[PDB]
DNA sequence: AAAAAAAAAAAAAAAAAAAAAAAA
DNA sequence: TTTTTTTTTTTTTTTTTTTTTTTT
């Protein structure tokens, strides 16, 4: 019956936020690399909402060069009419970060290519914010394992503070479900249960919200039978490849 | 004497349909893969013409590169002026698709390498629609297998629902019998050895239709007689690599 | 005397123009692979000259990949302006073969790989035209042998006719008599004779011109001793891998 | 004390020029592989020098690719400006031989792949020229012995007419002994012997030069003395394997 | 007290040098393959120097391949801009060695395969150059033995002169005392000894220096004793793999 | 008390040094090879870190290719940007080594095959340099016994000194004692008792090192009852594949 | 009732520890080879989950080749992205392995062959860490026999520690009956007749587990007949050769 | 009448699935070797059907290498892009059967070698998983009998139960008469004659199916004589060796 | 012990034609 | 006009190796 909490602070959530914050206040580049579905993304977004002075940007393969991700990065700052060349980018991009002691998030930053890694880092070295790289496990991996650990030598002295999310945490779904109003003991175990899975919190966000559809539909509240009829759709674990084949 | 059908409304279609509109209010990526023939691509073309807000693109080898498939996705959007280069052209369709709650169908989705899925992950992330990729088994084997587990890991935690067609279904060719205006329990049982050919509808359809054009010429009704006239032709059971060594 | 017959109706041609005419009217992909000199190149060359909004390509190994296959066809098109890239060209392609239900005789289709074949398949599909694959053997056993009857299984479902050309028949031989105004039963034997030795109709081509010349330079009729002397000439019976090392 | 004949035109240059003219009327592929050292090179350039419209090119193991051989051909035609693609290359070499009824000569052809022998023989069969390929035996055994003669079987069936040079003939030695202005019936059998050896002409055109110039340095005319100076000179029976061993 | 002669004319040098003007007069191959240390390399060298118009490269087990040869031999030209390609090097290597008459010394030929020994002939063949190949007696057991005097018929045509150097020679020996100031009887039957030891002129050579090194540290003249002190050293008649196991 | 010394100079390491001294002046490859535990790669070790323009690289089995050894040889010469190629890593070697009149330590050079063997003679004969092999008596074993006195029959001339190491000589271990300033009879007997076991000057320096440590730990001076306690440790005269059985 | 005991320091792990704490500070091979099932696999395990810069891997018959040997190391290492050739592989090895003073245990070493267990000697050689070789007698037998002793000289030279497990001892049933709280005289002669079985620690942990199974779900205490039950069972005294004969 | 059963639980069938359970729960590997056609093949296939991530593979002489074997481990894994060398596709396979608590039933493991059997060994030990062996008595006398007992010791102190079937027990063939609907005492009596033959439980199947559709053919039940004619059948009791020769 | 066959397959160039948008 | 870039790619192979097996 209530509305769906659009976010709610996790203990996930809260580190992530103590490691923009300390990002943000030491002004060095932080690392938050994590499995998918572990709560980053949303927590990026709302540091953002709730924060000012505060950017994020997200890597795609086409933004994933340095006129394009610069690009991108000035148009997350308001400057619609920024420069399309390379060098007046980024001198604008410094004039416009200087004295904000900003963070500018660069989501999926697994992505950036050395080049853009470099121009990165010399941007938040020359203006003075906090630079936090967040993704997958990649980001660490780009950075080290043979000839990587000599070329992105200093971008690798530059991070202060790293954070991995391996998994959804206990209180995450916890909070969630407090959230939610579930209090049932056996909800509890099916949340913590579909949080192990891949995707945790997205498949745990999607059995919520298509449970809690349902049983507005049905004008009934929210029970075990909603959750688990959730989780058994979606088809998670359908070995769609051996069914084609077979 | 009727004219044919142009579409019918079949268990598989309207499977193939729940599976879209599951993806379309969930904003989340679905996969639809099946077998050669099962009634995909018609499906999808059905629910494009019947549906506003949706979009279909199909992925040529020609169109698996990044700039190349966000080109065919900024010609189907009617953006005919769109930009020429990665970047702009990813901010035009994140522009453009975002606020309508669409429907990006990625047929022939297998064709995509881990750049262009990516890419169209993030995009789809970044503006809050459907994507539907279609092809064959081989669209969940890319995503799956070693080292493309991890990698894929983030398109992998989206995929919301995923949907197997096998082989279409017996309810499958009684629609399509019915909407052909055929009764016979011969002629149903000669429909059902047809579909369960390789490429089931393509063999179907060609088969139906000319069945039908044969009847029309001869000026008689369509029975099992031209049915089976056609399945004969088309030379499915010639095994021509060998006519030529023999 | 007479001015040779450049070009002659005869069984194996009329099949072939069944095939292209059926591959054009149900538009879907025909296959029309044969032993060579049986008649397929010059069937197609001959169905391009007398039918319009016929295109006509033959895929060399240096026009074997996507891009120089899309040219060759644009080439054919009269698109002499066509775009230098794999997408571009793909789309104007799409642009200049649709509403036209053209017929792309892919002369040599043995050469394309999985890519270029799964291209002009989708090029079909979206176009809603006529595929006609022509050459060896290897047409057909390229879609089937193990993993590439999986790989390939769209491609395959696609081929609605196949017409398979083992050796010249006893019609075409007497078809080709009579254009060249043969009436011996003894010049009709030594061509069915010339006829069954490798590279068919292009031996009995060869033999029949030759005859015709020396005849023609000598100033008598065209009989059986002229065609006898130019089967013996053209060294078909010579195993010069042995008259070397004898 | 006269000038050497550069060229004489013996009997094997007769009989190879013979099936040149037949390559260039017929427009169809022919064969003259021969032993090593019996005019074939020195037939086709003289072919090249006296005849218009007529383009000879060697095949290197460097240019045994369809890129180089392509580019070979084209600076033979004088395209210096050629493309450096298989694709614009082809179809500049289509466009410039078209319309000549040329004769492109492939000497040393038998280091030609599988590819570039089909890639050379569809160029001539688009272009209606004449193809003639020269080496050693393994011309021919190249398209024969199992596998070989299925793969090669079109451009087996393009091939009009094969010549073998087994040896050079006494008509040869005849020819070149006139073309020296040598008459001794001892000295006509010594230059047999020499040409029955290895290398016929090479070794029988090395004894005669090196003969002459010693009867010109010495002041006299070239008898059976200087000829069999040369012919034990030059080292051909010299076991030089077994010279270090003892 | 006098500095070594860094070269001496010997018999042996004369009958190389003898050789390399008749290849590169006759602009035929030459082979000169002899037992290790008997001056091969070093004349070739002495060659190079004292003649325009000579180049000489040495053929490593990693520049055995076609593409590595020819490098060598353009970086031997000074051509330090070659391509990188193989046809493109070797169009380039045709253009600067045409029109010179030069000599292309294949020194350690015997570590060319077919292919690369192949691309010299027909370069020296389409050059008009002489081409002369040194080594061990592998260099013309590698043309000889069964199927390996078929596939190098041509190769083993083009050989104008081959010369064999078992051992050094008396007259070798004599010019180089000659050369070194030695005229006692003992000394030179010492060095003729030395001689007929495995690496004949290496070790030669060796001993002369070490004797000479020697004397001007004890400020005497070399004489029977410091010749016979240095061919004690060097420890050639160690059984050193015996060494171990007593 | 006193800490251990790092490296001794004895009468094994002069005569290394002195083979080592002769390969760089002579510039010919020189052999040192000896059973396991001698002294050999600590010299080797020793004479590159006092002696400049001295190169030692080691030859594991999967650094015994031509392309590893030279990329082992280039790294050791500090080219961290060296070409991955056989041809462009050998001029490349060729380049820096030249002119330098150094030192190339092959240790284990046992491992290398022909190839490699022949590689680095001949980069060592266009680089005049000193090529010191190293490992066992296979190091010579592989250039002797039939087939290989032909094949290696270059690179055996080439050998200019070859040195024999058996076993630690009585000088070496007083050398060392002294240096471990040991002065007991006993002692010394029991030293060179420990010195004629297999893998003499490891298990000499283990248990040496052994007795130190013990005795500092013990807070006394080494003495010969340590030695023999060391020394009936590392369990040599276990028959650990008899003590299983039993 | 009691949850068994994961680990247990018996008498063998005790000595097995103090084998690799020698290998690891000596830097020197050591061997640990044993009759199975005699607490070698998990001491080693053990070892390394309780001490940093330990390495520990297993050589099945498919890594028993020098690269999937060395790509096992490197992915026991935490390298996924080490190269896949032979050289680049050892010398990532070689990079991260040095300065670590690590312990690479090469479980299961009987299967090296003669390269695999060259190459991990030269690598602890020139990496200075503690190669553990383990497995059965075979370790010791593939080193020693005749030619395997000068084949495998250096090797065996460099094993510095050899500790021979032959059965398992008193005091390690002991130790794991006090960790499995066993107080009876009869159940500790029973299990010592246990241990004397053939797979001594895997029987004795067999049996336990299954008594103490047994016993919690019969809701009683582990005695003297739960343990004969189990000891019973498993078969081991059933001639399963015999009983199908008879 | 009713149709054949497709299996039946016997209690030969229930004394396998017992040591599979087993296997599975202890994570030792067992053996289950019985006589030929005992009901253990169907009885290992009806648990892989019945129970989740179990797999199951045979092995026959053209699969049983260390390569192959794993290729059709990986394939009844359904990793159908596993990769083509031992040690990858060793690695997937670690990596995907790990944690799954899975069952390897290995059939007809007697066709494995020493080296695939100690790989399966080792894959078990590593993996954490239930191998079971399966097959004859060959399965075990592999392992026992001089050499191969010592060499096999670590896999037979592996083995942890140990399964005979020497022949089909009385309540089997009770069961299959019960599952197939048979009272009469002398059809029971003639059943369990039918068991004792040679491939017992193949005979006995065999016998049944004839019977059956003999009845069936005729419309009447199955009694002793139908199975007595069954029995008769199949030529059980013809000597081929005796009557030919007589 | 010796010769031949059938793969996987992974790292490394390099090089050349085609727009193609944008600022002064 | 003048320039600045820029980026996107598409093909060019090229080699180096790395077993895997299979038989005689
Ligand atoms: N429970 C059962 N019910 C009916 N038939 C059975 C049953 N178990 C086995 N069979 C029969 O046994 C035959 C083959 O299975 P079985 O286990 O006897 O083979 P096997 O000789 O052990 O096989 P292999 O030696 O190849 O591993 C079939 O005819 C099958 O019908």
């Amino acid at each position: 019956l209530p509305e769906p909490p659009r976010f709610v602070e996790t203990q996930t959530v809260k580190q992530i936020w103590t490691s923009m914050r300390f990002a943000s206040l030491t002004e060095s580049i932080a690392v938050v690399c994590g499995n998918p579905g572990v709560g980053k993304t949303e927590a990026a977004r709302e540091y953002r909402r709730t924060n000012n002075n505060v950017w994020m940007i997200t890597i795609t393969p086409s933004c994933a060069s340095v006129l394009e991700c610069l690009t991108e990065l000035a148009f997350e700052l308001g400057m619609n009419d920024a420069p399309r060349r390379k060098g007046p980018l980024s001198r604008a991009l410094r004039r416009r970060l200087e004295g904000t002691q900003g963070l500018v998030i660069i989501d999926e930053a697994d992505h950036l290519g050395a080049e853009v890694l470099e121009e990165l880092r010399l941007l938040q070295e020359s203006t003075r914010i906090g630079l936090v790289l967040m993704g997958n496990h990649r980001v660490y991996s780009n950075m080290t394992g043979g000839n990587r650990t000599v070329e992105f030598a200093r971008l690798f002295s530059r991070i202060a503070k790293r954070t991995a999310i391996n998994k959804t945490k206990k209180a995450d779904v916890k909070a969630i479900a407090d959230a939610w109003q579930i209090n049932g003991e056996k909800e509890l175990e099916l949340l913590q249960q579909i949080a192990q899975k891949p995707g945790a919190l997205r498949i745990l966000n999607h059995s919520l919200r298509l449970a809690a559809m349902t049983a507005h539909g049905k004008g009934e509240r929210v029970n075990e039978d909603y959750l688990r009829q959730a989780f058994r759709e979606l088809d998670l674990d359908v070995d769609i490849s051996t069914l084609l084949r077979n």
